[PDB]
């Protein structure tokens, strides 16, 4: 419903696009920018970016694409998302031809099926704390089931660009599971994003976002996610650092 | 040798030059790309993350020039982008974030059960002590395809420059993590095309690279000619000090 239009950019020129703020939204449209400059024989397999500034949600965003390399097997792009002459998000992305190699996969974690409910167009559901299967020595775990209510066209771009989008949705939350108490004294915001796209999925079908936050300190927390189809496939991996900061005066 | 990563000639504001196995050259170049970033940053801000892409092989008999971009300079965070260049080509491209000392929620995962290094046996690793946890002693996690644990330590004491330590750790990870992808594929290795595609790192707490670090590694997935790997680095006292993710080429030739 909404997500298609969010990711439908206007081309202003070669390597110049416009989308008409949720971090995932800037992220997703930056990725679409990149993709629309790459031969579709090459499909995206990773992205890295820094959230530099807060978006103005009431204004368009211009995307300036750089064609970093174009080789035989991999193509690489950088995107700067701009508003009011300032870069709000700066991204890299890599793309590869269909090729062959070694195969393996971590098994899907223990999770209940989809459950309570955490973006009207998405069906999002959190695992309640007493239904969570602990794993050894891990301080802070969160499982989230999501999926698009309405079916979506089969375009892999859309599905990947949509997954980029939803991936910024609950992940940083996982860092505050054991800190419910200091949740009115935290400055919170995404600092970065890194994603690896490994396998196909129906984004209109159930996805498990298994999340963890292995560390917090110095006013930051790191989070880590794994995305799975109900049948046990690893679709993507995500890492995200975020601001989790006490004000200048405040001590716990 | 590791201290030579820090040796950069400055050619002009935001332009630096580093002087004259492929994984080794890549790790050098990446490290020097970061050091270049660090020289343009107010030292009140200390590095905490970096992401980069290994674009091209380069020539280890030519010098490299580093082109720094001062992407953002705010009150708490500074951001840099760097392009390492040889003969007009970007060979490596990178970003890093720098923050002042501030405060926030605290937690970390427990150090996994590993055996101490001292009762383990273990030309480019000459400066280092490296001890690979045997498959039979490794504490496995549920559902994991491919884990590996390595202890490492710089043999000789190092200067007290935290940047040198960060580079030391980032260097050894660039030499050792992608190996974790091959743990269960030992019959297939000789046929593979192998390369580093990227790396992403997060530097959380202070440590020392001339003291024991445990690298707890895994390869959660491989396919399509690629392999993803991941790790966390602890001190011997159990402090989690860095996290890394890295993807590599692990490709079958068209024939095999
Ligand atoms: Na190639
Ligand atoms: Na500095
Ligand atoms: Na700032």
């Amino acid at each position: 419903m909404a997500i298609e239009e969010i990711l439908d950019l206007e081309q202003l020129e070669v390597n110049i696009y416009r989308g008409s703020t949720f971090g995932g939204h800037v992220a997703g449209q930056s990725l679409v920018s990149a993709v629309r400059t790459v031969d579709p024989r090459y499909q995206v397999h990773s992205l890295h970016g820094y959230f530099l500034r807060s978006g103005d949600a009431q204004e368009p965003t211009v995307f300036l694409v750089e064609r970093t390399r174009d080789g035989g097997s991999f193509v690489t792009r950088r995107v700067n998302a701009v508003q009011h002459g300032e870069v709000i998000f700066s991204m890299g992305a890599s793309f590869q031809t269909a090729q062959n190699g070694i195969s393996h996969q971590d098994a899907m974690p223990a999770a209940p099926p989809p459950l309570p409910g955490l973006f009207e167009e998405w069906d999002v559901r959190i695992v309640p704390r007493d239904l969570l299967a602990p794993l050894p020595g891990k301080a802070s775990q969160q499982q989230v089931w999501f999926r698009h209510r309405d079916p979506l066209p089969d375009d892999p771009v859309l599905h990947i660009c949509a997954l980029a989008y939803m991936s910024d949705l609950t992940l940083l939350g996982s860092a505050q599971v054991t800190h419910l108490a200091e949740r009115e004294h935290l400055q919170v915001a995404s600092l970065d994003h890194a994603m690896w796209f490994m396998r196909g999925f129906r984004a209109d079908e159930w996805l498990l976002y298994d999340q963890s936050s292995p560390s917090a300190g110095g006013g930051r927390a790191l989070t880590h996610g794994k995305i799975f189809t109900q049948g046990g496939e690893l679709v993507a991996a995500v890492m995200q650092e975020g601001l989790t900061r006490y004000p200048s005066g405040y001590q716990p």
